């Protein structure tokens, strides 16, 4: 679920990104299709930041 984006940010420890994708209105099903460009345009500066989230989104829709 999409509430559910908040502990999954933490348990990545990007937890310090979950305020800017609640004002950018990032849903679930939005979040599930984010690429790396997305995330860049999102503020995600850097690398291992926005690897592990497309990681993170990858096993995601995996499973």
């Amino acid at each position: 679920k999409g509430s559910d984006l908040p502990e999954l940010f933490s348990k990545l420890g990007l937890g310090k990104y979950t305020d800017v994708f609640q004002q950018q209105e990032i849903d679930l099903q939005t979040f599930l299709t984010l690429t790396d460009q997305d995330l860049k345009e999102l503020g995600i500066t850097t690398f291992g930041a926005r690897e592990k989230m497309l990681l993170a989104i990858s096993e995601l829709n995996k499973n």
